């Protein structure tokens, strides 16, 4: 009972057939019409003795049944790692795609505990988003990922804070723009401008060009490490500190409360520290950056230290269906 | 509800967690004394922030528990990675003995998939075996994990058996010769000679001298794909033949046959393929070593191209305690 419970909790090989099933698009082929082994085997490009393998752990796990003999379909988990299902988890188990290969940093956690330093370089020969920056392929997947973490593509934050004495609102690091999308949704008399690395800035511009947006938003290459394009009257960190050390985070609060209009306001978006996924998080920002989630205390701390102050933590975000399990921090110059 | 039993099942953080803990014995320092956080990173030489986030997730899974504040004990479960329990999952996840690192071919389980063919060199530049002959750090981890597989330290397979008509036991590949031992403790008459590779030959040998065995049997030194060092009324393969491919496997056997004395049999000592656990084994021989599970119609077909016949197989061994899932096939000429 306790091993069997102890090694089913260490188990390294139930998630990399997880991993393994979903980056060969496995249920999408048994759906598309794959009916035997063989079939599946020819879609996939796999041996079909080692693929049944596989399978037959798929089947001990429960993602995959046998419904006639050699048929294998999807359990009503294992339909979850469908293609277009909302929840997008075969993207996050995808090998190829940006998160799960960044996972493979998990398997020096040890380096990480001991040194409080990323694993990622030592793996992938860069740091995060340097790598990103030489792959057109993982710079891509990682923003559509980054698009499927809630399911109200931004609503629920863009609906937490009052937009009437906003003129222009600044998106640092804003991704492909659907939270700037969202407030401009909410509040025709905004502008807005979303700052971001190369690549992205192109997937953001045809992502607010094909929302009609295009006139109201605009996309700015460049680093948050400099000083900002421009000012506004509230400046969006929207699961962008967590990615960083507390000094590298400071540098980019400094560089937001230099480019705050008189009265504006930084508004952070992020999972606070304080149940389900938050260690997850807390330790993938530990191996893939260095970075880390952060309680209230924390967060009076690093804004004091770029002059600011924390006015208001709006709780964990409410949807009409999976919650949200972030927080709108607003904060003030000091 | 499906989406977090999926997303439980992908997880690689939570078994990197279990291993590091493993490999940090963690465990054992709270056990003898380590109270505080502080203390406890001392003693693993840990940044405390980071072990801190450590034992977060370690809380989250049900290995820890907070009694006081800032103290952290085990749980029933966490108790089985104290370096004592029977069980030894402590040294089987702990990432610097040889199964939980070999385990990290895991990682790259889609080549494995597309070719059949094993990852563990691609990661660690030599083949399983070959890589364990030059660390002996990791040949002699390796030796010690194999004799905590069963609880009844081989007095099950011994005893599944009749030695009446046995003058001389041939254990190919044996280990540190614990099924020979007890064989001969069962069997006062007979007497035995295990064939292992350099450096587990010489823990066999302090191992039985230990055991005041060493006059009953002898260990030597050499390579089963070889003509065999002499001839043998029982020869025993016991958890050899799934670490090879099947055209090794019965290169194997076919030593094995020229080696049989007349009347006498092969004894395969392993885990058939028809419940928990079956399928981790199986993809384990397949990433680490090319090697896999078989059912008794593989069976018939490998002994068939060895000259032999499956006489008799002698279903799942049982313990007074935990079940063996091990069996016993008995090989005869054609
Ligand atoms: C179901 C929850 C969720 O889908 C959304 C949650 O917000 C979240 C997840 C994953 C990541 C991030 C998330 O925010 C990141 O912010 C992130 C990041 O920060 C910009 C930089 C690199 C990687 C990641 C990342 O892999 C997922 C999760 O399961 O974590 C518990
Ligand atoms: C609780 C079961 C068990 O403790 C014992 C089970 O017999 C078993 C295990 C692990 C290994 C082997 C086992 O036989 C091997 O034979 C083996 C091997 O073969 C000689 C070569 C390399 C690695 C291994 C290996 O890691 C464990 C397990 O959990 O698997 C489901
Ligand atoms: N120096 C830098 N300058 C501008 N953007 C950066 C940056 N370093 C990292 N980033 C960006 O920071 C983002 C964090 S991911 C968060 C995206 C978006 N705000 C959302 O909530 O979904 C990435 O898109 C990455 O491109
Ligand atoms: N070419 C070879 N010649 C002899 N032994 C070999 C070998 N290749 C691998 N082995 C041995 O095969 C063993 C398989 S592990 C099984 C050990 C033991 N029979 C038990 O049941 O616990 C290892 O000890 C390894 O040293």
């Amino acid at each position: 009972d306790a091993l069997r419970t102890l090694i089913r909790l260490g188990s390294l090989h139930t998630p990399m057939v997880v991993r393994t099933a979903a980056t060969l698009r496995l249920v999408d082929h048994i759906l598309a019409g794959a009916r035997t082994v063989k079939a599946l085997a020819a879609r996939t490009d796999t041996r079909p003795e080692a693929l049944l393998r596989l399978i037959r752990h798929l089947v001990a796990i429960g993602l995959l049944e046998e419904d006639a003999p050699g048929e294998f379909v999807p359990t009503e988990v294992g339909e979850l790692l469908a293609d277009d299902h909302p929840a997008a988890q075969r993207a996050w188990h995808d090998l190829t795609q940006a998160v799960a290969r960044a996972d493979i940093s998990f398997t020096r956690l040890p380096d990480a505990i001991r040194t409080g330093r990323p694993t990622y370089e030592s793996i992938y020969g860069k740091p995060f988003y340097e790598d990103l920056a030489g792959r057109p392929d993982l710079r891509a997947s990682f923003d559509s990922l980054m698009t499927t973490r809630e399911d109200t593509a931004f609503a629920a934050p863009a609906a937490a804070y009052d937009w009437t004495n906003v003129r222009h609102v600044l998106d640092v690091g804003g991704g492909k723009g659907g939270f700037a999308a969202a407030i401009a949704r909410r509040a025709p008399h905004v502008s807005a401008t979303v700052l971001e690395m190369a690549g992205t800035v192109d997937t953001a511009r045809s992502y607010l060009k094909d929302e009609g947006l295009s006139d109201r938003v605009d996309v700015v290459e460049g680093d948050f490490f400099e000083p900002l394009p421009r000012k506004a009257d509230a400046i969006i960190l929207s699961f962008v500190l967590l990615n960083w050390p507390d000094h590298d985070a400071v540098r980019i609060l400094t560089r937001c409360a230099e480019a705050l209009e008189p009265g504006g306001r930084i508004l952070i978006h992020e999972r606070a520290d304080v149940r389900f996924g938050s260690t997850l998080l807390d330790l993938r920002m530990l191996v893939f950056l260095g970075g880390a989630l952060r309680t209230r205390e924390k967060w009076d701390g690093l804004a004091a230290s770029a002059g600011l102050v924390v006015e208001e933590v709006r709780g964990p975000l409410v949807s009409p269906n999976v919650p949200l399990d972030s927080c709108l921090l607003v904060l003030a110059p000091a």
